[PDB]
């Protein structure tokens, strides 16, 4: 019921299995989430991010496909932690699917209780885009990581990073974007990863350039490439909790230090020092409580090394995996002496509603995305940073599963782009409808005190009204599917967030929904930051004519 | 800031202040929440249930009224912990208001952090119906309390409570329903209450019969009235944490024991033994941490007395204020040896979608409600228990603020009732539109392991996907306002829940919305309990033709 030896991929072209494009779309994107070229471990329904799954188990998968296939134009399917639990009458301008995954009443919102519920067949971890069917492989995060490194470069090094290098770890589905992101930002990088198969996946998808044979070889490569102003990513097979302390000991000074192991889930996502992956997985079923303690003890040593780098003047930051919290719980009292990437670097972008906006071509045709890329350039003719992004994406980002594009834009341009794409479907320029979504990391869709809402200027870090309002509003406006998840990114107890996806099928009805939903979705994030008192947000609100009563 | 010396009441009759009845309705219900005859402390914006407020502060109140008055028929107001934060374009079939109150990311979901935020002007406790504008005074809970006592009587005493008495505490807004509910179930009751003013309010609203002069006198009255087979409610001014242990010491044997003090909020809602309310309110400002400890210490003593009664064979239960949890935290390890009222008594009703369904006449006219009562009897001709409820309500429940009715009905009948009421508005039988709602305590709208989802047969107590899906579904189907709240009933950390209200303005468009909303809302509760594997819920789902894919 949790393992199936099948390769799944999204249906291609313009023939429908479901009754309409609005139901065909979630059917295709659920399948795309499990593409061998997209997902980390799809035979076990795992997309990314530890145990982030697409459906609760294989029986539930089958039933969701069957239900979407028959769903009428005025019906809405409810998905409850990856299970299709009910279908109810709404109307054609409401979402076809409403998804709520991994939500636990706060006092019980921890991995121990989640795992008890999972053993009873009652649980599924949605991560962010895993359980809400809008994962596009490593591309979904790569621009956000690039923008983080770019901003860190602007703050610390004068912008570009030629001759500099990043030290980090984690080459999973999302951590795998770190090497390429650093490269695109002009840095060399050393990326430690404990599973060879994960390094291979990154090499095969062009996300990492090369693999060193040991730490010494990695250091000779970094010294050489940085001296020559090359921007090349190196993988190193090993354990970050062993390597980072050793580098501190050798007096090695990276230009930036971060981490993107799956520290958010000690049982599943983080290899204790000295263990093989095989021992880790075997012991997780036998003695889970001991495994969690071992993993967190290693996280503590890992974080002290990051702290030690920072004490040497190295820009150090948390890249959103809750590792500081885990170290803090294990006695590293000053774990939060280095900041999260959002307060440090990315929040100003969120203040204008900018974030990991994305779209996918349901046709399966690369040229559909290239036509969107050209149309974005036409609609935003005077943003060279963004034109450069799309050029870098064309050159360096290989499609995984259905062709898709990441393109960070905010309030105003989201709706302009969506309406233009919908006109391109209408005219036949695009071969089939496109879907427009985003990560749940976005300006108005997440509350997460150790990540996206860390150190809000007004102290409102833990206020989670906002993502709940965002999902409610996306439903009222007519997103095609809308999601409310708990614990994405940072793990059980630490986040609540919303998702949205909307289908551009060329119709006038789609256009009226698009204009609303792609205004409102970034609008809520500009609102949320204006509420906190950010002048950049307030300014953007005024420019864009938001109605913010207070 | 939080105090204004004004008397607020809902506008009456057919003249609109706002632009339509869809926006006039929330405007009137917000004001009705603060009516001097309805609310516990409306000069401080407090409705019930400790510090359950209608708006965050008076500046926010003013702006909500101002905004509601101008809100257009295709706009939606977002309310974020009692603050009007944004207005966004949706459509006429979406809710006019979307409300999210008191939501905190789980690791921070506690009173200590809520109070930090409140001090900064960032918080408001919504309770259930306080911040979502559907409170109708003590009537909202009275049928639920009655059904609880009736079912306990059926389980332990062969049904009727004639010659029996209930011992309880708390005569606040919701606890004040206890005396009258016991009376209606045939029992006499002793009701202990620490504030004379609250006793007075219950006397003024005819929810309690008489006040004893002291404990000895109270017991004389209980002895007399039970011997005579009368059903009289007695208020006793004092502290439950003192009186219950004393009654145990005296060997006094009540026929059932419960509690409904505001134990869910140790800082504001529970008087420590020996203190006065005035000492309590002042010291909560100076020494909150010491006040909390003193309150919880008294709750431990109080719960131990409850446990001691139970050991003597007295039916004892928790009536939904989280007191067991507080006692357990203070070292009463067996605090949960007596059950909550929902697993003990009420869950079977929830399995058929039955719960605190209610409506209010925006006209202000008592005869509008009487006409609805007669319509319900016509549409449900063969349920004598329900006819008897409506007879008792007519005879013994006096209106507070806008005339309103509590009437517990479930899946199928809710929609039948709502469409009929909408017909009566259209025809002019009713003088003005009515609003249909409910408590957030309902089959499909709440997760609360120490209350509504305590001891779910499948262990799914903590799974909170369901209320979130209920809110999203109510939004998609066209409720007039929809709410998502945290911590209602049981306090910060212990619940998540949804609210809905829909306006019956006599239009065909309202009818289309009502038909599906009043199906879907109880439908989700039948779904939720069928998912948990309750045969009565599965049966109901089949009878009502629900589409439950699994
Ligand atoms: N900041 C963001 O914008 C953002 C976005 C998405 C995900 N995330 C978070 O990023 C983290 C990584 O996500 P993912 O999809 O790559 O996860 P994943 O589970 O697919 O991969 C994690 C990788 O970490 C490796 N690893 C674990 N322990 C290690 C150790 N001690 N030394 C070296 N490598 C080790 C594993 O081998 C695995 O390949 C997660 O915590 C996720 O929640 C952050
Ligand atoms: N079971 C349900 O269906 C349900 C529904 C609504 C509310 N509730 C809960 O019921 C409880 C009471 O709600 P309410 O609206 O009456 O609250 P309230 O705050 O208006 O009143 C609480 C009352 O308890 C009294 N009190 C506090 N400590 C006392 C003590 N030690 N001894 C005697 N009296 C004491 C106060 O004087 C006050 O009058 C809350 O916990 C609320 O969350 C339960």
């Amino acid at each position: 019921n949790n393992y199936r030896d099948v390769e799944i991929r999204a249906p291609r072209g313009n023939k429908l299995t479901a009754k309409s494009w609005l139901t065909e779309a979630p059917l295709r994107m659920l399948m795309n989430n499990l593409d061998p070229q997209v997902a980390e471990n799809p035979k076990e329904l795992v997309v990314y991010g530890g145990i982030g799954r697409a459906a609760r188990n294989w029986e539930c998968y089958d039933k969701i496909v069957e239900t979407l296939t028959r769903l009428e134009d005025d019906e809405t399917l409810l998905v409850q932690s990856g299970k299709p639990v009910g279908v109810f009458k709404t109307h054609s301008n409401a979402p076809r699917v409403l998804i709520a995954n991994s939500n636990l009443v706060p006092h019980w919102a921890n991995w121990e209780h989640f795992n008890e519920l999972d053993a009873k067949g009652l649980a599924m971890y949605g991560q962010m885009t895993a359980g809400s069917w809008i994962y596009i492989g490593s591309q979904g995060i790569v621009q956000g990581t690039y923008e983080t490194f770019v901003e860190a470069g602007r703050q610390h090094y004068g912008g570009s990073l030629k001759g500099k290098w990043v030290l980090t770890a984690g080459l999973g589905g999302m951590g795998g974007a770190q090497p390429l992101a650093a490269t695109l930002a002009g840095a060399c990088s050393l990326n430690i990863e404990s599973q060879q198969s994960r390094i291979d996946f990154r090499l095969e998808t062009r996300y990492v350039d090369e693999q060193a044979t040991d730490l010494d070889d990695a250091l000779v490569r970094i010294a050489k490439y940085t001296a020559e102003g090359k921007a090349i990513s190196i993988a190193l097979h090993g354990n970050a909790a062993e390597i980072l302390p050793e580098l501190v000991k050798r007096g090695v000074r990276p230009d930036m230090v971060t981490d993107q192991t799956s520290a958010h889930d000690p049982l599943n996502g983080y290899l204790p020092a000295g263990w093989t992956w095989e021992q880790y997985r075997d012991r997780a079923q036998t003695e889970p409580a001991a495994v969690v303690k071992a993993a967190k003890q290693s996280m503590a040593v890992h974080v002290q090394a990051m702290l030690d780098f920072q004490k040497q003047g190295v820009p150090t930051f948390d890249y959103g995996n809750n590792i500081r919290q885990m170290a803090k719980e294990e006695g590293v009292a000053n774990a939060f002496d280095f900041p999260g990437f959002v307060p440090a670097y990315i929040r100003p972008l969120f203040c204008r509603g900018v974030g990991p906006f994305r779209w996918a071509a349901l046709s399966g045709e690369a040229e559909d995305i290239y036509k969107t890329d050209a149309k974005v350039k036409e609609l935003i003719p005077d943003d060279a940073h963004l034109h450069r992004w799309l050029d870098m994406a064309r050159e360096r980002i290989s499609f995984q599963g259905l062709p898709a594009r990441i393109c960070w834009v905010g309030l105003g341009l989201r709706a302009k782009l969506g309406l233009a794409f919908n006109e391109m479907v209408r005219s036949g320029e695009l071969s089939a409808p496109v879907v427009i979504g985003r990560d749940h990391l976005d300006s108005g869709s997440v509350s997460s005190p150790n990540r996206e809402t860390e150190a809000m200027r007004d102290g409102s870090d833990a206020v989670s009204d906002w993502p709940l309002l965002n999902a409610l509003l996306n439903t009222a406006g007519g997103a095609t599917w809308v999601s409310l998840h708990h614990g994405g990114g940072v793990g059980m107890g630490f986040s609540q967030h919303s998702g949205m996806v909307i289908v551009c099928d060329g119709t006038d009805e789609a256009a009226e929904r698009i204009a609303r939903v792609l205004t409102n979705d970034p609008g809520t994030g500009v609102m949320r930051h204006a509420d906190a008192g950010y002048d950049i947000a307030i300014d953007c609100a005024k420019e864009q004519g938001l109605d913010l009563p207070m």
